[PDB]
């Protein structure tokens, strides 16, 4: 059942000393004294943690639902951030691309966070005509795995949880999306408008699928993998040091990995058996202009970085038909984006979708900058409620010197 419960007693307990040192002991004595008073309950020590005391520079969080929960955390409590800057740090959104999605994704926060479950709630409405069905069966009970409600749900989940973040008071100062992320990227800047995105989106996947071929993710770095294509094959995206993509027609894709293997490269066909950002979306791309000149595209109002260029959007490029058809054919160069991202700002970056897919390759991009980086919704696999991952989120948020991230 996915009846709203609200909140539940999950707290965030912070605490911050003016030396790292001072933390871990900090951090042992509030864990002694919640064992030593039977009195204290959780939410006031919550709310004196809040009130009571000055936020210093070292800081770390633990979440809890309970006593015995939070004293636990708080010995095991090791300082993970830096101590905050002098100045409040900047905070940027990185909206994933297809090939994290899975059916259950955020249905925690849809039980539990009601701007969650009202975004959720009018995209599915707004998405009825032009997909068919209510997409909440495809986000929460079964889908047909790479089918345009899977995708869907993907782009929704990413659009609810940032609303999620932002209604926290967590607003980013820019944004990167990765692929079908630079769509999430778009509505949450103001350059679309989410409603009528959705549709436009939904025709859009169905156009990249049907147009077939195959794509293949490869760990090296483009600079190792170009020489290799290949009549029938493009770079569809150029991720990080270690990783980038090629896609093409299916017989090419096949001989480009035994000369892969040969050489010791590895490398793993995409599950999806399309090639997006290829010469294969040729034949739909003017088709797919005529879905795009339905939007009502407007300049940034959160300054955001595209795939296209791997480099801050212009207005012209922001509003303007080809370069979205640009996005859609072209390279995503989402390695020299998140450099570009982070050479302006320094700022924390926030992986808002399920996984850590950008946060890995932001991590391999940036070094050895210390990037200072936060994952926001749990892998398909694993274990931990979508509360607790979301709790540690915006306590973390709170570590680094994000202040409106702490809940209350
Ligand atoms: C990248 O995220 C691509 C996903 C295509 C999935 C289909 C069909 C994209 O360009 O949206």
């Amino acid at each position: 059942n996915l009846y709203f419960q609200g909140s539940g007693r999950r707290l965030v307990l912070p605490v911050s000393a003016r030396t790292s040192g001072a933390l871990r002991g900090q951090a042992h004595a509030l864990a002694r004294r919640l064992e030593e008073r039977p009195g204290l309950r959780l939410d006031d020590v919550a709310g004196a943690l809040r009130a009571d005391r000055p936020a210093l520079r070292h800081r770390l969080t633990v979440s809890a639902s309970s006593v015995p929960e939070a004293v636990e955390a708080l010995r095991a409590a090791v300082p993970a951030v830096p101590p905050v800057p002098d100045e409040p740090p900047k905070v940027a959104f990185l909206l994933p691309g297809g090939g994290t999605q899975y059916v259950g994704m955020g249905s925690g926060l849809y039980r539990e966070n009601d701007v969650y479950r009202d975004t959720v709630d009018r995209c599915a409405a707004v998405l009825r005509p032009a997909l068919g069905s209510d997409l909440r069966t495809a986000l929460f009970e079964e889908v047909e795995p790479g089918s345009t409600a899977a995708f869907m749900a993907l782009f929704v989940t990413e659009y609810a949880l940032a609303r999620t973040l932002m209604e926290e008071g967590v607003r980013p100062d820019a944004l990167i999306g990765h692929s079908l992320g630079e769509y999430t990227a778009a509505c949450l800047a103001g350059v679309m408008e989410i409603d009528e995105a959705l549709p436009v989106v939904a025709e859009r996947i169905r156009l990249i699928a049907s147009s077939g071929g195959a794509t293949v993710g490869v760990a090296a770095c483009a600079d190792t993998v170009l020489p290799l294509l290949g009549e029938g094959l493009s770079l569809a995206a150029v991720n990080s040091p270690v990783a980038c993509t090629v896609a093409g027609d299916t017989d090419a894709v096949d001989r480009l990995e035994a000369e892969l293997t040969r050489r010791g490269v590895p490398f793993r066909r995409l599950r999806m058996p399309a090639a997006a950002h290829s010469h294969v979306l040729d034949p739909i791309l003017e088709s797919f202009a005529g879905h795009l000149r339905t939007l009502t595209l407007r300049p940034p109002r959160i300054p955001y970085v595209t795939n296209v260029t791997g480099d801050w959007a212009t207005d012209a490029q922001a509003t303007d038909v080809g370069h979205w058809v640009d996005h859609t054919r072209r390279t995503v160069r989402f390695a020299d984006g998140i450099a570009a991202l982070w050479e302006r700002e320094r700022p924390v970056l926030v992986e808002i979708g399920p996984g850590d897919s950008l946060t890995k390759l932001a991590r391999a991009r940036l070094d050895g900058e210390g990037p200072v980086t936060v994952t926001t919704m749990r892998h398909a696999k694993a274990q931990a409620a979508d509360g607790f991952v979301l709790a540690e989120a915006l306590g973390r948020l709170w570590s680094a010197g994000v202040d409106a991230a702490l809940p209350h």
